[PDB]
């Protein structure tokens, strides 16, 4: 037996954000799960010269 | 037996924003389970002179 | 036996935007499930002078 | 408003398994996924 | 509003067991995911 | 605005086994997930 894995991740990013995730991974049941009104109300603003590899 | 996997990325993203789920994994059953009006208002405004590799 | 896989991304891209979703991965039966009035009012802008590889 | 979600078990069994399941909601590819030889062999019995 | 969820289990059972599951809910990919052999040889038996 | 979660376990149950898994709730990717020969051999009994 021979296993070989490879996961390469090589970004360029000029703003990132994170996942915004509400109830997540909860195992088991039986259970009253609301999630009452999320809101994003968020402002990005981006602004470049060049971005890639040269 | 060989096993040879990969996965690559090579991205170039001016702005980037993960996901926004609500309920994700939640495994069992015998529940109520109410997402109750989820709003996105979010701006997003990217401006660039160049994006790709030269 | 011999297994190779290869997953490739290549992109550029301006905006990126992750998934929005509500109820997502949630096995089990028996149980009321309600998304209640979802909305999107965001606002992507993206402008540039060029983009791809050169 | 009303949102009711009821159940009642009164059932007789003698054996309840909820699943025997090998790979269960695994969202992301680019990956090698292998369910080798999976057996049940279990028994169940009654005798009176 | 009500929101109401019940369960009442008046069961009678002799063996319960809620799962025997091997890769769950495994988000990432980029992965090598094996389940190699799984058995169940499980006896659940009643005399009377 | 009323919320109810309820439970009544009335049950009779010789042997309750909440889950018997091996790789549960692993949100990492690029990795390498091997279950290797898991077995059930559990043996659950009543005479009368």
């Amino acid at each position: 037996v021979q296993i070989i894995n490879k996961k390469l991740d090589l970004s360029n990013v000029q703003s990132k954000c994170g996942s915004k995730d509400n109830i997540k991974h909860v195992p088991g049941g039986g259970s009253v799960q609301i999630v009452y009104k999320p809101v994003d109300l968020s402002k990005v603003t981006s602004k470049c010269g060049s971005l890639g590899n040269i």
